């Protein structure tokens, strides 16, 4: 068994030594606020090693995956695959209403214990819509490759725009998307394009295996300092149903929904597909970043389920950015836990109001900054309650987003077989042509 699944026997000894260690240091030692910086160190080295890869190994997988078909296969593949996803958001919406309401967490908890944290940031709701399609076309490449744009009201007001830092991946990805399907079309022409990309992605994958080397150390940090920056447990103790109710609800979900599915389209074992990826929900767990870990989803999918390339390839970056499960159940319950905390009426509109704000603001949240504030702050203007309100859930908004990314790895995982399996016709049909 060892010397060939060293590295998760590695992964699992460092995360139970940082847990060690983390509580250990903190409950027999007093630390200044500038010492768990530089206790924290390795695990930002990590991250931003992490951070880099993610640039060109999106953009030469999504392009090899895109040139690798042809125009209609891409068509009908992609159709499926966004049919899958945004049945799979709507089922989780569904999903986290239904317990959030049966569940009646906030009506027994009382609003002046709770303490608040943060701050609630300005967003307008046409704005942040406008605000995707505006990114979806950047205006240049180079800038969308390190910046993003955001637009704010001023002044009867008038709109004014700024870049701000942080990749533009859905606009990249857009690119992407349609350089291949050109230089897939273009034949002898694009063979040069072709090749050259393979070469990009081939290189990225092994710098991404040097990487995994040193990736245990980096995970023994991150997960010790986490565990040491908690203030006291008198926050977790009061906040304890929230927390529960929204791992119940991602429990339910990965356990049940998906797994069914996997088996009305297909008939296989779910479970044998669900335990080869260990490695890629754990770096799911303490990554907590569903791009960053996306070269270790790669390549276990890629490598202990044998799973074509094509669809991989096609499906993977696509599922990084459109798939949002996890962050649309827990906008759905925190929201809904908002709203019983104050004196409302649960109507049969005001459920389906939230029911679709959840769905079409989590898609809207893709890729941002700070996803799950603007989330909730754009639910609660829908339903009009204050914005202000977010601040109290942001005490205790970090832990449960370890779990969403492994969920949301999860479900890319399966969404992987269940189109294969589905366009496996054209698959045998082109192999020839």
């Amino acid at each position: 068994f060892l010397k060939n699944n060293w590295v998760l026997l590695s992964t699992v000894a460092a995360v139970v030594l940082g847990i060690t260690t983390g509580v250990l240091v903190r409950e027999h030692s007093n630390l200044s606020t500038l010492e768990k910086f530089y206790f924290a160190f390795p695990g930002e080295i990590l991250m931003r090693m992490l951070k880099l890869i993610i640039l060109p190994l999106i953009i030469s997988s999504m392009i090899t995956g895109v040139a690798a078909l042809d125009s209609n296969v891409s068509g009908k593949i992609g159709l499926r695959a966004v049919v899958y996803y945004f049945a799979t958001t709507l089922i989780a919406v569904i999903l986290g209403i239904v317990l959030v309401v049966s569940i009646k967490p906030g009506v027994t908890q009382k609003v002046g214990e709770i303490a608040r944290t943060g701050s609630t940031p300005e967003v307008s709701t046409v704005d942040a819509m406008l605000d995707l399609i505006r990114n979806m076309f950047p205006e240049n490449l180079v800038q969308a490759a390190f910046q993003q744009y955001k637009t704010k009201r001023e002044e009867e007001y008038k709109i004014v725009g700024m870049y701000s830092d942080g990749i533009n991946v859905l606009g990249l990805i857009v690119f992407a998307l349609v350089f291949g399907l050109v230089i897939g079309k273009m034949g002898e022409k694009g063979q040069i394009l072709v090749d050259f990309f393979n070469a990009l992605s081939d290189a990225t994958m092994k710098i991404v295996q040097i990487i995994m080397w040193y990736m245990p150390l980096g995970i023994l940090f991150l997960i010790a300092g986490c565990i040491i920056e908690v203030e006291d447990w008198e926050i977790f103790r009061k906040l304890g149903l929230y927390m529960a109710t929204v791992l119940t609800g991602l429990a339910i979900h990965s356990i049940v929904i998906l797994p069914l599915i996997y088996f009305i389209v297909v008939r296989k074992n779910p479970f044998r597909f669900a335990m080869g990826m260990a490695q890629a929900l754990l770096t799911a767990l303490m990554i907590s970043s569903s791009s960053a870990t996306l070269p270790v989803t790669f390549r276990c999918a890629e490598e202990n389920n044998q799973v074509d390339k094509r669809i991989t390839r096609f499906v993977l970056p696509v599922g990084a950015t459109i798939n949002m499960d996890g962050t649309a159940l827990y906008e759905a319950v925190a929201a809904v836990f908002i709203a019983q905390l104050n004196d409302l009426d649960l109507g049969i509109g005001q459920i389906i109001t939230i029911s679709i704000t959840a769905t079409s603001a989590s898609i809207g949240a893709a890729g941002v900054p700070q996803a799950g504030l603007v989330t909730m702050v754009i639910v609660l203007s829908a339903v009009g309650l204050p914005a202000e309100d977010v601040t109290l859930i942001i005490a205790v908004d970090c832990l449960l987003d370890r779990f969403r990314t492994m969920v949301n790895v999860l479900g890319d995982a399966f969404g992987t077989g269940i189109v294969e399996k589905l366009s496996k016709k054209e698959l045998e049909q082109m192999d020839v042509s």
